[PDB]
């Protein structure tokens, strides 16, 4: 029980290929649904050297300039000079989206429920528009209720890109990577054994400024005191050489490459669903999102220090084939009768979702980078079911 | 012990617009390693309407032709007439590679070992690319000591293929998924609570002929009888309406876009890798092969009934930040002991691992579809240090 | 004089990728101007194989919905099946339009007349955007005051459009080509010694058949019998062999590569400019219309036979370095003379252009193909203008 | 004859993007070329912010790396940096060819005169891969056999490439064009009465030491002093405001849209074809090529001041229907006496043409900016027809 086991987790900035691309997705969401709010897009972002291809299926009402938007995207993350590797201004932007007013087209279809079953309930009436397989995690380990690992991984991406853009280290660019090795002893983690921080930069600055500024100004600020321990724990800043050129020019980034990173980075298992790019009615987004609501909620209530909340849904169908709570020994009551208090508190069918945590909202841009879950203001991180589980539990 | 709990896992067939993306990456890194087996890839493939769309970095003393493998790869899968929404003989083909000759370029540069400690082990030499987080998985519960749920989709989904290769059920497209949710006592499968299976089909066969064929020739065939139990296991057959069109012009497909799908269908976590279009000096994929192997051989063995082997590497090293071996209560021996006894027995190491396997030939394509893992024939599914661990335990 | 010459010209239908191309720039202007009168257009549209790819520069407060607009062009034009090479639903449209608003971006800028001279004059506020020299043209050897070869070649390809879509000779597929030699008494045409048709047609159907069904629904129906004369005007059907893949899918197709198709048809000198994707403001398109207009006019008020109309334009300049008129020996007064009644009655600056001829309106689709000029209801082919010629002459 | 008018031709330089894309397609030939003198090409190239499109069929089995060489070629003509808004280094470069071996596909078919006509003689095999109209001039005005204004017009955009090449007025960036307007006395130029260059130049520089600039070392270089008259000839530089802003990133360039530029200047009437990215199996190039052959020979042995000689082939045909020689009244012999002389003397069938002018070689990149026409070393601009043609006449 107090064994001694190593749990690494990982984290990239903002300006990584493959975030970029997640960015951008969300960033065309965002505009969709500031114009039309049932607006249904799956948008794809493919992301190399010289060029954002943009590509997937968009039924909205509203129209967004979709290559200025990606332009604005790309500066957002730092890409303003052809240095970097990337510029906003003079790549180019490809559009291959297949974009339908619901007029044309169609509305969302009906679900099981309501075509083959046939239910007049009007919260069974949106089906999941594909399979799907999803996970939700909590764990007292963290205020935030997160694993340990993948928290400390996103605070040091996101200070990174905070250091950079408040001038502080000016010298730095928008590609970055950061990796956390953390001492578990059983379930309470002890130390971090090994930091390392991949981070962009120009050449006119040299290791040993760029290794003292990034321990004392990013490590240090973004992981807590009593975890860094000095001459047992390892500081590895760039340790693949000299990072000057990064983000597209170095590599193809996709939408939907960075799911672990995105959720619990490795803590758990996961379901395969990417979530940028896809508004509130495909399930891989806001079912995961409702699973780390059902799983917060669980935890912060004090009906389990870790829990687990497993949901499937049956394309076509609201109503989930199986949702499912877990308990690593941690639960006040056995984990079935958790299930059952759960299944009574909250409804994960997917019109009930979107009205629960308000998802028909301009919202997705900020999950883009640094991980959808453990931050403040979102939806699906507010514990305001505490009291209603803990009644019903007693 | 005795509580019930639901666990749902799933498959797409070889013609889903992301596993099609899958096996024109891995086709193009087959085409490449044949010609060169140096040759280092990392192909991106985006599939969408009338269009595939490749991307990405390629080094090699080879040339491969890939439009014209585009088309024949698409052919293979079965996308030969307009009707099916995607064909081969008429897309269009899009390629930006930046194509490397290792006269440009260089060798793989030096690990972090040999340039920074000073290392002249060979095996140290060369450095994992990036930063990486791998699991590898095998449990008894099935013969390919794979996961049940899983392992029943993949044969839902194979076999939906080749009824359709066959003649069998001659309506039958490419497109198709495929869902199980199976009933677990504990640590035992009992039977299959739910199947659900979508296949595309010509509109000229109707639902109820579709649910007779699909259930006698697909489901009770690839489903072993004893997990499909009368009157309680629950038959869906395109529960979302019909499906016509499918593939690229239904969906836009991206590699690595089904990594649970590839791996073990949520039965433990993930490390975010994605495996096709890459080349084995990768270790986002050739160390996850070579955890599957471990494990695999350490539950053959008889060591465990379950056994979880993560592996994790810093950018620029050889050697592991962490490995660990997880037996969930079902080790024959205390799980820090299995761990020496794995480091003993085996070497996790980018080169070791590249020439433990030889996965410098071309065998990928097959893996692009129905999972990397579970499969015979595969060097990673061979359980050939059984006998080395089992000494090792005494 | 007695003695004999060749004359030869060509023309394509509809359904020729150049052609196809040249008809999706001037789809798109014509929605955008629709939308917005001053919208400036500089579309461009590359065709081949599964592919439409629009680029260019866009500057305009509407909205047009490229892909939608590409697809429904396409299906115009008779591309709807595999079978023919190309299909407007299969195929995939590709978007890389510099678009703005005049929110960034401005209006033109001003004339060299205004900016450095200091001219008060509205109508001299707008310069040409290029650089540029424009020929217009017109003969009265034909009702249409226009070259008969070019005529002969546009009726042909225009009437093979005509039997296939009306059904009368329904195998025939939208790509074609004619061509037409014509013997001439030093100046005026005697009978045509060659013509050519090229049909894109099923494979259904033979060429004798094909030659038969040509010769009398197409060619003889589109040459008046004057210019057919039995025994020495060669009938030329399918000289290449089968034609059953055409469009895209044979030929790679570019906006502006029809230009001479799209004018006189190699009787007269022409400036290099294309006319399709092109708004009123850019000179190579209006000017062009505008020398022709004049031409025409100067033929239909009796001044001349043949009128040649050559204007020239310096780059930010509103008003023509070149006005000159040419009466190859056939005008009743002398050149110059017609040249200063020209200068009186027209104004070439472009906003004049713009403004005397109505240019703002979605006029343009229909002049993709079958040439700019000689067909009526474009407001270049009225001869409203004859009787001030009249009078100036005398 | 008499009589005085305003003659006006222009020009532009190598870093226009129409002309870029001429290179990149001639480029790709000539590499082609180079590796197999058979191959069959058609390359079009698209070019526009942050992208070069390549598209189009190439039939061969030698193998060229497009990106490599499309960035190489982009490399030569200026585009080095960022601030021109196109880069070589920096831009993406897209590849949709339908490339093929000839192995698949096939050789060349039979012409009609084999295939329909039965022939064995070998000159009659290859017949013309599309329906064309070809002209080809020469005049005496010049030493090069060229039209003057045209002349000078190339002359000029050659030496403002060369003065920002060689650095002497390193302000300067790629984009140019060149304009001049002479003075025709009936038949003989007199002088030039404008001359407009518009430079692509860096911001800090200003008018007028770019107009004493370019006046000094562009336009009294490019221009001999007996066409400049001082107080008579006006000089326009820039007139358009400042030139910053230029290449692809302001404008769309597409292969062939320079076709006047690339022939006669306007002097005379054009066929409609491109020449660049084309092999010499393609009678759009290769006759055309001829045609000047001819006319030039005319020319240059006396038979002639002027000559136009036309071309025109119909598609699938060895042999033209129909030939021309035009002399404008200044023939020694009369225009008829001519066509059969030229008819006896040369061999326009397309085997007959590559052999005669020995175009198998890779010598098509020089072509693709400043004239094809009018330049030394190429094997269409040799006169050794000459006396074969005094012979034929006396």
């Amino acid at each position: 029980m107090r064994a001694l086991r190593l749990v690494t987790s990982e984290s990239v900035t903002e300006g990584h290929p493959d975030k970029l691309a997640d960015r951008i997705s969300d960033a065309i969401l965002d505009a969709l649904i500031a114009q039309d709010k049932k607006a249904r897009v799956a948008a794809e972002t493919l992301v190399t050297t010289g060029l954002v291809f943009v590509a997937g299926e968009i039924t909205t009402e509203g129209y967004v300039d979709i290559p200025n938007l990606v332009r604005k995207t790309v500066r957002e993350v730092g890409y303003t000079r052809a240095k970097y590797g990337f510029d906003a201004d003079t790549c180019a932007v490809l559009t291959a989206i297949d974009e339908q007013s619901p007029d044309i087209a169609g509305g969302v279809n009906l679900s099981y429920e309501w075509r083959v079953l046939k239910s007049t309930d009007p919260l069974d009436r949106v089906g999941a528009g594909d399979q799907g397989l999803m996970f939700g995690y909590a764990t007292d380990e963290t205020p935030e209720l997160m694993p340990l690992p993948i928290t400390l991984a996103h605070r040091l991406t996101m200070r990174l890109a905070e250091v950079r853009k408040t001038g502080l280290l000016p010298y730095l660019r928008p590609d970055g990577k950061a990796q956390v090795t953390v001492v578990y002893e059983g379930d309470k983690p002890l130390y971090v054994k090994t930091v390392v921080v991949s981070a962009q930069h120009s050449p006119e600055v040299e290791q040993e400024q760029l290794r003292e500024d990034l321990i004392r100004e990013v490590v240090r600020q973004a992981i807590p005191p009593e975890y860094l321990k000095d001459g047992e724990t390892e500081y590895l800043i760039n340790p693949s050489g000299r990072f000057i050129l990064g983000g597209p020019h170095a590599d193809t980034g996709l939408t939907g490459r960075k799911i672990i990173v995105d959720t619990y980075g490795g803590a758990v298992p996961h379901g395969g669903g990417a979530f940028s790019g896809k508004d509130p009615t495909k399930v891989d987004r806001s079912a995961s999102y409702y699973a780390r609501y059902m799983a917060k909620n669980i935890v912060a209530a004090g009906l389990a220090r870790r829990a687990l909340v497993e949901l499937a849904y049956a394309i076509g169908k609201a109503r989930p084939v199986s949702l499912r709570v877990e308990t690593f020994g941690t639960g006040v009551l056995p984990d079935e009768k958790l299930t059952e208090i759960a299944k009574k508190v909250f409804d994960p069918r997917p019109l009930a979702i979107i009205e629960e945590l308000d998802l028909l909202r301009p919202i997705y841009t900020p999950t883009s980078a640094y991980g959808h879950f453990g931050r403040p203001g979102f939806p699906w991180e507010e514990t305001d079911r505490v009291e209603a589980l803990r009644r019903e539990a007693g």
